[PDB]
């Protein structure tokens, strides 16, 4: 519902529900290590 990305091309949401826990969404930090 927090669709405010319009200054660049997000590959995808982190999370769209009220209970929801992706992994891609952590692994944009398991590319550092």
């Amino acid at each position: 519902n927090v669709d405010v990305r319009y200054t660049y091309r997000p590959s995808v949401p982190a999370h769209r529900r009220v209970r929801e826990s992706p992994l891609s969404s952590d692994a944009i930090f398991k590319q550092s290590h």
